[PDB]
């Protein structure tokens, strides 16, 4: 359950979380990557979670995660907060698409993983 996921910054790789630093988070966002803006207290993120996990097993581009929860670190938070601003994020979940480090699309709300995979193919 998303409720038992440790909050922080991570990369979701073939369905597995690898926790990262704010530095690596920023680094990954200069290239091709999908940023997932998530929250553990969000019922929509709970619905979407299984779908997002599956998507990570169908695409090659890194899915970078921000997962909000109470014990998130100050710097982890600011790093994510910056990108959430620049992308114009207004709720969760939201996927933000980075190409060569530029924000070029968003997918808002819970969706089946098929729809996430289509958007990735369209863009990468």
């Amino acid at each position: 359950s998303l409720s038992y996921v440790k909050e922080g910054l991570a990369v979701l790789e073939d369905g597995r979380l690898i926790y990262i630093t704010p530095e690596e988070f920023r680094q990954l966002l200069q290239g091709d990557a999908i940023l997932a803006v998530y929250s553990k207290t969000c019922p929509h993120c709970h619905r979407d979670w299984p779908q997002l996990i599956q998507a990570s097993k169908e695409v090659d581009v890194p899915i970078v995660m921000f997962i909000w929860g109470s014990l998130i670190g100050e710097r982890e938070l600011s790093a994510a907060r910056l990108e959430m601003n620049k992308a114009g994020v207004e709720g969760t979940p939201t996927l933000v698409f980075y190409k060569e480090g530029r924000i070029v699309d968003k997918l808002v709300g819970a969706t089946p993983w098929s729809l996430k995979v289509e958007k990735a193919r369209e863009i990468y």
